[PDB]
């Protein structure tokens, strides 16, 4: 039967399935298309979603969420040790990995986040079968852009856990643009941005795509961002606002400020809709009925700070992607809080009135997109950088991956050392900054250069690519009109898309080693007569 695509968030999950043309996202058996990642443990039962979120208060200790925020990680990592401190419940240290201890019938358990993030996994497979009426096994889950290969294999082992097929983990950016069809577009590469704010964390992601393949340029965020943020913003100003009034702090009494929050959370709803909201509570504290309203300008003098604050990534990102604002062509909103009209204004208006893709439900794009890609795996630009190696074994592009072709590139070069005789001319494919790490297409020698001081002779360096995608290298002494050639045969079928894919993947996974090693050589325009991974 068909696949189905999951979104496995920190706060909550949802399930979706592209059938009959369109994709489906399913409801719980409490009739929500989302599903709190909260497992609960009891004197009696383990509740999974809605029960165990519901009961939360109740039974802080044994109810577990934000798995997500210790999968694939070691105890002693720094997140997790500041994470624990925020938890009512235990994290303790199995051998170096965190697992989350709590009593469940009258016995003390222990579970690896992996297991936790099954038990939601298993959740979302049982409403999807509910629905489809049959069972389901092939599935592809998301994850944060930014996790590492460890977190992505503990996200698949939970899948595993829960008896699906994991088909592929994808990133949560890229599920977003796949939802808008931003992947369907033939033609020159588009720079997508997508802004997510929601599940707790704020993601943004600055993607390129081409050809159907999605690169990752940069991610920026903060992890500890989220709709509860704004709402604690409304609480402490109706504590004010009753203190002010009464003589009375409500803060002492738990249910009463929890009984504000939820009353909070639900203004903050109207106002994304309204100007202005309602808070009615009868009896809040020793007896005084708590009648007042709340303007969408006060809310967001509230969080002004934390609304401007969202830009803030927007620029990193832009900044690290080595992109100008004008140069995005896509921005996706993507999690509740995008909902909010200042967030909106704030997110255009640095846009320069730039329209925003929002049509989707924010909640659900993520899976929306990941059910896409789920059926999809159920059933000319250049594809990789191209460039020679200059002194150190760095890899110099000469020709961008998705640049159009056919197309022309030159580029000057000059000799490492002093009386140098010859430059050889060694043509790599690929997106890493050492040419160790890329592909070796061919190599070509250009000799009898006059000896001269280091950096004084120049070489020009010609990079042609035909219409059929023929590959022409030239190298010509600039001093005497010399040259050598070679021609790369382009053989239909020696890259597929996912050997590009895995490709680009590496190149994302060591962004932070390569950006740094481009540093190391001073000159990037040298050329060396040997090949640098042949050198013992
Ligand atoms: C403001 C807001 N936050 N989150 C959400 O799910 N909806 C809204 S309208
Ligand atoms: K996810
Ligand atoms: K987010």
């Amino acid at each position: 039967g068909p696949a189905v695509g999951i979104d496995l968030g920190t706060t909550y999950s949802c399930v979706g399935v592209f059938q009959h043309g369109k994709v489906e996202i399913i409801a719980n058996d409490q009739g929500n298309r989302t599903t709190p990642s909260y497992v609960a443990f009891t004197d009696t039962e383990r509740l999974i979603g809605d029960a165990a979120k519901n009961q939360v208060a109740m039974n802080p200790t044994n109810t577990v969420f934000d798995a997500k925020r210790l999968i694939g990680r070691r105890f002693d990592d720094a997140v997790v040790q500041s994470d624990m401190k925020h938890w009512p419940f235990m994290v303790v240290n199995d051998a170096g990995r965190p697992k989350v201890q709590v009593e469940y019938k009258g016995e003390t358990k222990s579970f690896y986040p992996e297991e936790v993030s099954s038990m939601v996994l298993t959740k979302m497979k049982e409403i999807a079968e509910a629905y489809l009426g049959k069972t389901v096994t092939n599935a592809v889950v998301t994850v944060p852009a930014y996790f590492n290969d460890s977190q992505r294999q503990a996200t698949k082992d939970a899948g595993t856990i829960a008896g699906l097929n994991v088909l592929r983990i994808i990133n949560e950016p890229t599920a977003a643009a796949i939802a808008y069809g931003l992947d369907k577009k033939v033609g020159a590469e588009r720079n997508v941005l997508i802004f997510d704010l929601g599940g707790g964390t704020f993601d943004v992601s600055i993607l390129t795509i081409a050809a159907g393949i999605f690169e990752v340029k940069s991610t920026a965020g903060d992890t500890h961002l989220g709709g509860e943020d704004f709402d604690n913003r409304m609480v402490n100003h109706f504590i004010a606002e009753f203190k002010r009034k009464h003589k009375k702090d409500i803060s002492e009494n738990k249910r009463a400020v929890r009984r504000l929050r939820t009353a909070c959370e639900r203004a903050k709803r109207t106002l994304s809709s309204s100007t202005q909201a309602s808070i009615e509570i009868d009896s809040l504290y020793e007896g005084i009925d708590f009648y007042t309203s709340i303007t969408r300008a006060r809310f967001e003098e509230l969080n002004a700070d934390l609304f401007r604050g969202t830009l803030d990534p927007v620029e990193k990102a832009l900044r690290d992607a080595k992109l100008d604002k004008s140069q995005i062509h896509d921005i996706v909103l993507v999690g509740g809080s995008t909902r909010i009209p200042k967030i909106q204004k704030l997110l255009q208006d640095f846009f320069n009135g730039k329209e925003l893709n929002k049509s989707i439900n924010p909640d659900e794009a993520v899976a929306y997109g990941a059910a896409v890609q789920a059926a999809i795996l159920s059933g000319d630009v250049t594809p990789l950088s191209l460039g020679i190696e200059t002194a150190g074994g760095v890899m110099t592009v000469l020709i961008k991956r998705n640049t159009t072709i056919p197309t022309k590139q030159t580029q000057t070069f000059t000799t490492y050392s002093d009386n140098q005789p010859g430059v050889l001319i060694q043509v790599y494919e690929g997106e890493r900054a050492m040419t160790k790490d890329n592909n070796l297409l061919g190599k070509f020698e250009l000799t009898g250069i006059p000896p001269a001081p280091r950096g004084v002779p120049q070489i020009e360096v010609t990079f042609d690519i035909d219409a059929n995608g023929i590959l022409n290298v030239s190298a010509v002494d600039k001093s005497t009109g010399k040259e050598n050639k070679i021609t790369i045969t382009n053989d239909k079928g020696r890259l597929s898309k996912e050997d590009i894919e895995r490709m680009v993947q590496e190149a994302e996974k060591y962004k932070a080693e390569d950006e740094k090693q481009r540093d190391k050589v001073s000159s990037k325009n040298s050329l060396e007569s040997y090949a640098f991974n042949m050198k013992a």
